[PDB]
Order: structure tokens, then sequence, then C-alpha cells
């Protein structure tokens, strides 16, 4: 256990955030009798709200019902970090799946803390705003999620690009990048050593490539040596195609240097906007205070829908669900790889996605696929995504295409790649 | 119509935000045939989601039903600014209620644009982050909403306090404050003239005081003369106790200098996290791009619940609803004023709230009510909120108490003020 200095990863603005007056009140109300008349809060009267009951049908589960009182709770303000029954369910899930070393650490030493967020990306945006001053160095691997790049761009950090391949980030690249600094330079803020490494360790959007166990051990040792955070943005953790899931950065986080984002967006609902951050208490605390002044909390309604489903499923029923979803996406993956093999062998290069929704295709011989897709393929009713958007320099030419296998039938994929092959052939 | 320079109210970070790759795609898909096979998106497959149908009962309205297809939409990603049917409903509401002069202006000249936000406060936090560099001057009236003060604190602006009274902000105070600068200094950023005036013009949290029509005309002329924005945070617009609602700043916004936040939190649901910003297109556009990288959008589910209710109600059914809510809060107001009259006449000063949920009570003779409330009243099962939290300098003594009349019965209020009166009497 290396002694962390979280002040180093919190901006002056972030550190200036004071606690809610609401929490001061609720703590006074606890040190005091339950038979209480409080006119001190700012809750509106929930009996004025026009939604009264809710019945919601479910796969392989008892129907979810909001009675009159539960509905009034669902329509009312709730805690910033999330409703307690969901938070505690999720805390038990994280202990079962990742058994983080930080569980029983003291708060100031990076004790594991959770925060339910309005989607996992709200969590990360908050994390990036917490950490980054202009001119700070951050590490990631291009191709990278376009949302992350669009989020980091206005913050004025320098993105130092780490090499990646079929197995995610190449730690051998990271090591060479870091040799620029001496390990002692982490103790000196004028030397400007990397604040963090961001990655999507399973099923990277857009590549489909997942890190291996061994590479995560190497990355963690480098993060320990040069004393940076690892931001583990892991929305396809529950869409891994291999039988045994790869150990997370969180699971090996002896130092309390890992902030993890989990997403319900591909397994439970994207539209509900319920994800969660898991990380060291001092950093999670900063994120929570920012949420207090922006969204206040994620939808109470949508949390109670998800929490009731998860409590009646149990961990067993939840993991049975993710297994059915993995099976679906694994068949879709096999279908798109078949269409790839049939139409693009000799015209394009690609790897087998280890997780997620995307096949990432390099077109041989064509420097920029943007003209082929946007001017020709579109007019023929086919579209894949040019790779341009997944690099910091998006105006640079890209031969790559991101192709989602989430929705399309085998009949549609076949047509799509036949058209692509035809267009590649008439462009060379 | 004064020609605005919105660049003046956008930070370098905010201006650096580029458009979504998602919007580039959707625009390509429009310039192209409808019979389309797109593997270019990142939507997960919504048939994997475990919620299948929803039935939700309603006051004075046909039950809301999500069929299988509508549920899949409700659980899926949706536009950043909000779902189109809600946005267009809300745009028509704003035209009926406020008839803003900016409706038919060109986009660059401050054309009225709406954004559905995850609560109205998300909108404002985004607005504050968009505008404020450290050392910028901003205008507001203390006592001010604690959330606003906690949000502005880490941004490092100077809050210049404008006087307020029974009728909100005193424009005569504002005028004297602004005479510090010459009107020409708005054209020179080194002179550091106020970026904006923030206020809650109806039923201020915590005071209950609402601006008059005449005072809004004076404030607007001052905002025109010294060329600042008016941020109209108006969550109690639909909780006004007088018959005729006071014209909004938005309604008089000839220049496109008004950003308005409306809230559904006291009339429809606080817990659902659905509010909206109305403002000039260049500023709303910046807020939307920030939402794109944080929450992505407000819950699609909760938007469709609200939109279906609002479409079946019509504007008539909605305004009939707000009228019933106003009636409820007006009776609650009358009840708390009766308890005030009975127990506190000669012990405390207060005004009749013009709107909202709060009575604001000045205790005579006691410098700091914090000790009386937190050490004595609590142990006797009564609590009101010390006023400390509603000033920039919160450690300064406050004789004021915010007392909500949203929930408590007349029996409870009577006990609360009898206890308060007893405690005031034994403190002098
Ligand atoms: C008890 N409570 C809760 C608890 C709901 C259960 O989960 C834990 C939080 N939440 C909220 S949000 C909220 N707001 C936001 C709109 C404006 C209104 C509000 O006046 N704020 C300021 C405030 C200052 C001091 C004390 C009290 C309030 N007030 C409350 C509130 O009073
Ligand atoms: C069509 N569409 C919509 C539309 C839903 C209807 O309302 C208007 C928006 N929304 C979203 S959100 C989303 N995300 C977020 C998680 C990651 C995933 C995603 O890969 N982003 C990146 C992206 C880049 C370029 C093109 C496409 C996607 N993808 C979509 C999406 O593809
Ligand atoms: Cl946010």
């Amino acid at each position: 256990a290396m002694e962390m200095n979280y002040a180093r990863f919190i901006t002056a603005a972030s550190a200036a955030r004071n606690p809610s007056p609401i929490r001061t009140m609720t703590d006074i109300l606890s040190r005091g009798p339950k038979s209480m008349i409080s006119l001190a809060g700012g809750l509106p009267n929930p009996n004025m709200f026009p939604f009264k009951t809710a019945v919601i049908t479910v796969e392989n589960g008892k129907t979810i019902q909001f009675g009159e009182e539960m509905m009034k709770r669902a329509l009312q303000y709730s805690p910033s970090a999330g409703i307690p029954e969901l938070l505690s369910w999720l805390k038990q899930l994280q202990i079962k799946l990742h058994n983080p070393p930080t569980i029983h650490y003291p708060p100031s030493q990076g004790q594991m803390d959770l925060c339910v967020t309005s989607g996992s990306q709200q969590g990360l945006c908050k994390v990036f705003e917490m950490i980054i001053n202009p001119g700070d160095n951050v590490l990631l691997d291009e191709p990278a999620y376009s949302g992350t790049l669009q989020s980091l761009h206005p913050l004025g950090c320098n993105i130092i690009n780490v090499a990646s391949d079929e197995s995610g980030i190449v730690p051998d690249s990271l090591r060479d990048i870091l040799s620029r600094w001496k390990p002692e330079d982490a103790k000196n803020p004028q030397k400007n050593t990397p604040k963090f490494l961001y990655t999507v360790p399973n099923g990277n959007n857009p590549t489909g490539n997942s890190l291996t166990s061994e590479r995560k051990k190497e990355i963690y040792e480098l993060a320990r040596k040069y004393d940076f955070l690892i931001i583990e943005d892991d929305p396809y953790y529950f869409l891994q195609f291999n039988k045994f899931r790869v150990p997370t950065f969180l699971s090996m986080d002896v130092d309390g240097r890992v902030i993890r984002a989990d997403s319900f967006s591909k397994i439970i609902s994207s539209g509900l906007r319920i994800g969660f951050l898991t990380g060291p208490k001092p950093l999670i605390e900063r994120v929570i205070l920012h949420i207090q002044v922006s969204t206040l909390h994620p939808s109470t309604f949508n949390q109670l829908m998800i929490s009731q489903l998860l409590h009646e499923w149990g961990e067993e029923g939840f993991m049975a669900h993710v297994d059915r979803v993995i099976d679906f996406y694994s068949n879709q993956k096999d279908a798109i790889l078949a269409a790839a093999d049939k139409w693009l062998t000799g015209l394009a290069e690609w790897h087998v996605p280890a997780a997620g929704m995307f096949l990432w295709i390099k077109v041989k011989g064509i420097n920029d696929v943007k003209e082929l897709i946007e001017e020709k393929a579109v007019k023929m009713g086919v579209l894949m995504l040019p790779g341009n958007a997944f690099y910091v320099d998006s105006s640079a030419p890209s031969p790559y295409l991101r192709a989602s296998f989430s929705s399309a039938s085998p009949e549609q994929m076949d047509v799509a790649f036949q058209v692509l092959a035809q267009l590649i052939k008439e462009s060379l």
C-alpha cells in the first residue's frame, strides 16, 4: 500500500466545493428525536404530483409495482450519491466481482466508495473536471471513444497517445512514454508527470480489443511507479465473450489509484441514465459535491425500477441476465465476422472483438474511407462509421470503419459488406 | 434590439467544445435514402433490456401506457436537448405564457432555443460553467439560494451583493452598484463589468419575495445599459399566489440577454429530474454540447411520461393542474401565517410570501438563531432552517429562519411556532 496524496489529483476549484447545507440538516435531525416537526427542508409536497401508481413488466422476474407511497418517493428528491438500497446492492456486487483491496481502508487512504451517476459518462466528465488543469498530461490509447476525446478537448490537457493493439494498450509503449520523466518527478508538480491513464479495458469503443490480465499487471506497476491514477471506463465489463472475465484494475488496486465507471447502458437500459463510479473516497466525495450543484441526483424513479429488479433477481438472476445478453452479442459477433470473411478477405484487415458491440475494420489501399462511406455508400443505403472521430486529430485520414453488430440481422450485414466490398473494389 | 456579442459570455473552454460525431452521422443519414442499413451508430440493442411494458396512473387524465415499442424507445438513448415532442410542447408553452421577442430572430442574434435538462439546476450549473472565468463579477441578491452560492463558490467569481426587500431585488441598489463602471466599459473586458445578474424573480428561496413588473423593467434597462445577461432562475413561476402572473424577464427580452430556467420540480415531479432552459441559441448550444459529454440527455423514460401527460392534458389541463397546486400552497401559506400571527407577533418580523414554499422569519433580539434551533429546538422535536446558508459569508450570524409550508398540517405548524416562541422568550 503506497501512501496516496489525493490533493495532487483535485483542482483548486474542485477542492473549494463545500458540503451541502442539506447534509448538515440531516445530521442534526439524526442527533435528535424521531418524533419531529421539521420545516427546515426544501422538499415540495409530493401529493401534488400527477403520477400516482406504476406497474412495469419484466423478463424472468415478478412485475415491479409502485404503490401510492413508493410512487411519492419515486417522484421526490433523493440522495446525491444514489438511493441507499441500490448503493448497497452495487457495493456487494463490486465486492463479489472485483474484491477490491480498498474496501476496509480508512476514508483518507482511499476507502472504496460508490456513487450512482446519471449514466457512467456523467461520472467521468465530473472526474475529468476534478483532475485536469490546462497543460496537465494525460495518457490514453487512440483509437479512443469520441465522447472521451470531446470531453477532454476543452479542458486543455495534453493527451499523450499510448500504443494499442489486438490486446488493448501496449504497456511496453507506456513504459517508453513514461521514461521521459524520472519516477521522483511525481513528487514535483512543476515536472508535470501524467495525472492519469484512461482506458476502456474490455471491448474498446471503437476497436473491440480487450486488455489481458498480464498487461493490466504491467500497467498497474507503471501507474504505481510514476504515481498516476487509472481511470477504468468499463461499460462492456458485462459484455465479455470469453468464459472467464479478465480481472479488473479495481481488483488489483492495492494503492487506491483506480477510479472505475460501470454502465448499465448495454445490459439494463441506456435511456434510464443510471451508471456508477467506484473509487477512492476523497475523489468520489469531490464528484458527489459537483453532482449536488448540477443534477442533484439520478432519477429517483429509475433507480427504484432498477433496484427492485436487482433485489428480486439477486446476484444470481442478474448474472443469468448478463449471460443471456452476452450470448446474444456473441451470436451477432459471429454473424458479422462471417459477413466480413465472405466479402472482405483480401480487401480489409480486422481482429475478432473480445467484447462489446463493434467490429473495427481497416480498409487496405484506401487512405481515407470518409469519401467512400459518405458520398457513395450512403447513396446506396449502407453506412458504417469512418474512424476519424476516434483520434485527437480527427481531420487526419483514417482507413478504419467502426461497424456495430448490436442490431443488424445476418441478411442486413451480408448486404452491407457486399456493398462495401463493391465500393472498395471500384476505389482502388 | 441591441446587437449582442455572445463570445463575451462564453469561456475559452466552452467555446472549444466541438459538435457531436453523432450529429454529423444523423445529418448524413438525412441526406440519403430511408431504406438504410446503418452499422455506424453506437446504440445497444434495446430488446436485451429487462423492462417490457409500463402502465402509470394519473390525476384527471387517461392512464399512460408504454407498449413494447414505446418501452424500447423509453429505455434507449435519445437527443441531448430532449425528445422532440416534449421540446415542441414546451416551445409552444413558452410562446403562450411569455411571447418572447427572440422567437423569430436569426440564430446568431439570440433566437429562442430550448433545452430539456436533468432538472433545472443542471441547466444553470452548465450556464455558470459556460460564463465564469475566475475574477469575473456577477450580481445577485442575498439572501440567495444555497445551491446557487455553493455552485458559484468554486468558479472564483466575485459575487457583488445587490440589495433586496419585500419586492425582490431593489433596482435602485443595482443602479448604484453599476455606477462603479461607465456603460462603455462593457466593450472592454479588462474593466471587468458584470457578466450577469442572477435572480429567482418569483418566491425567492429562502425569502418568499417576488419581483414586481415595474422593477423588472428597471432591471432590464440596467442590464441593457451595462450589457449583462439576466439569469432568470424561476422554479416557482407556476406557484404564484396572486391571480395575474408577473411578466417574466424572458417576456421583455428584446436583446436576447435572458437565460431562463423553468422547473417541473414543485408542480410535476422533483425526483424525475426534468427541467428546461430557455435562452439565446448561441448560449443554449454551448450548454447542449456540455450535456453531450456528461449526462448525454435526461432520462428518455421520464421525458416520455411527462410528454404524454402534457399532450393529453393540453395547455388547458396543465394550467388547471398548476391552479390546483397554487390553491394547495396558498392554503398552506395562509395556515403558516396564522401560526406566525398567533405565536410570534412582537417576537419576530416577516413578510407575506408572494409565491413558493417558504416563510422567512427574522427573530428580534437574538443575533444568531443557530444555537436556539440546533441545540434547543431539536431536543424538543422542532426544526426550522437557520438563515446562515443563504449568504456568501455563511459563518456570519443570522437572525433569520426559513420555514417551509409545503408539507406540515396546521396542527404541526401551531406546535412548531409555539415551541419557537417559547425558545425565543427564554433566550432574550
Ligand atoms: C431533506 N432534503 C433532501 C433529501 C431527500 C432525501 O435524500 C437526501 C436529500 N433533498 C433535498 S433537494 C432540496 N432542494 C433542491 C431544490 C431546492 C431545495 C432546497 O431548498 N435546498 C436547500 C436546502 C438547504 C438546507 C436544508 C435543506 C434544503 N431540498 C432537499 C431537502 O430538503
Ligand atoms: C444514433 N445515436 C444516438 C441518437 C439516439 C436518438 O436521439 C439522437 C441521438 N444516440 C447515441 S448515444 C451513443 N453512444 C453513447 C455510448 C457510446 C455510444 C457511441 O458509440 N457514441 C459515439 C458515436 C460516434 C459517432 C456516431 C455514433 C455514435 N450513440 C448514439 C447513437 O449512435
Ligand atoms: Cl451534469
